[PDB]
């Protein structure tokens, strides 16, 4: 999905 991107990115932030 597209939401997975940001979501997964959050962990990096």
């Amino acid at each position: 999905g597209l939401t997975w991107f940001i979501n997964k990115f959050r962990i990096v932030k």
